[PDB]
């Protein structure tokens, strides 16, 4: 097999989720022994760093935190557009997906797949694809609700799902 060094790779727009679900998650995750590379330990700028697209290669899977802004950002979407890339390609093992939808509809992630304009051409169609595809994975629609109970519930099912 390929060699793995995480379980998970945890792709997220910081200004939405990382106070607290994201962060909350990533501990849960870990608590749980699911070896978790959060992608925002890395100092940004206008390129991605090679070392963030490494990271995602060698996941065994990637979990997407969607919310309001998520498809708002260059930056998560050529991170998306990555692991979309590393599900299509990548074999023994794959690499698994997992969409959160953290208080934003599925039909509301769908309909940003045709606002890249407002938003914001080359770039518009692989971020299409990708946004695509991954809105479409069987994944955990949240609404506002216990959000530790929530995250108990979707890092058990990624525990049965991987360990």
């Amino acid at each position: 097999a390929r060699t793995i060094t995480y379980d998970v790779f945890l792709s997220f727009r910081g200004e939405d989720t990382r106070f607290n679900f994201t962060d909350h998650l990533y501990s849960a995750l870990g608590r749980r022994g699911i070896r978790t590379f959060r992608d925002d330990k890395l100092r940004r700028g206008e390129a991605i760093a090679p070392e963030l697209l490494k990271a995602i290669e060698e996941s065994r899977s990637s979990v997407i935190v969607f919310s309001e802004n998520y498809a708002r950002s260059r930056w998560c979407l050529d991170e998306l557009v990555k692991i979309m890339e590393c599900h299509k390609d990548k074999k023994d093992p794959g690499h698994a997906v997992f969409p959160i939808f953290y208080h934003v509809d599925p039909s509301h992630v769908r309909k940003q797949e045709g606002s890249f304009g407002e938003a914001f051409k080359d770039k518009i169609p692989r971020w299409r694809t990708a946004l695509t595809e991954a809105a479409n994975l069987s994944g955990w629609p949240l609404q506002d609700g216990y959000e530790s109970n929530q995250i108990k519930e979707i890092t058990d099912s990624i525990f049965r799902r991987l360990k």
